[PDB]
């Protein structure tokens, strides 16, 4: 995250990291007792490699009376995501067994309402990624405040030239933005889950690349049936 600031500890119990080898890699957030939803393109690498997820944790490295590490019974990315595009980049994850509930560690209500937000409405992005663009990694939770900027604007040649579906929406990114290690985690409007950030696009808080976020509402029936 770069241009936020460090989160209330815990303040976020939905908030998870995805985990590779114990390593942080993405971001993700607890939408139901036993499940993560993140970014497929986090596991588009992962292989051979050991899948976790941190909850009830502000600190990555230092003991927590919340930290809790699950292991992870299955990882579903969305059938028609792929390694080379930004569409459908969801990944849900069933952890080991229900997650412990406390005032640390809580699901978030999510968008199942197929209804864009609106333009110029405040979200919170929180996460563990890169906080400037000499790519320090925070050890605490960070969060920012973003305006959605509409599609319209985002699709723009000079932003992401056409790439912007009516199941992606935008951030404004200058000088705040999600970045690297970012990916996966969540766009939070109102309290409820809009987005997952996506695809690490080259240059994080570049005011002419505004962040991409996957709306959660337009996979809904995607969410549902895994969940289910």
């Amino acid at each position: 995250i770069l241009g936020g600031r460090e989160a209330e500890a815990h303040a976020r119990p939905y908030m998870a990291s995805v985990q590779l080898n114990g390593a942080h890699l993405c971001g993700g957030v607890l939408v139901a007792e036993q499940w993560v939803l993140s970014a497929a393109h986090c596991l588009e690498d992962a292989a051979d490699g050991k899948v976790q997820v941190l909850l009830g944790a502000h600190s990555l490295s230092q003991p927590e009376p919340s930290k809790r590490l699950y292991d992870v019974l299955r990882a579903v990315p969305h059938p028609d995501s792929q390694p080379d595009t930004i569409d459908h980049d969801l990944l849900l994850l069933q952890l080991s067994e229900k997650a412990t509930l406390g005032p640390a560690v809580r699901p978030l209500p999510w968008q199942r309402v197929d209804r864009d937000v609106a333009p110029g409405t405040l979200c919170d992005v929180a996460g563990w990624g890169i906080v400037n663009h000499a790519g320090r990694r925070p050890d605490s939770l960070q969060h920012v405040l973003l305006p959605v900027l509409d599609r319209a604007t985002c699709n723009r040649r000079t932003h992401h030239d056409g790439a912007i579906t009516e199941r992606l929406m935008c951030a404004e990114s200058n000088r705040r933005d999600s970045c690297k290690g970012d990916s996966g985690g969540p766009l939070v409007c109102g309290g409820v889950l809009e987005g997952v950030v996506t695809s690490g696009s080259a240059v994080c808080g570049n005011r002419k690349k505004p962040g991409i976020y996957t709306r959660v509402a337009s996979y809904a029936a995607w969410i549902d049936s895994v969940l289910a």
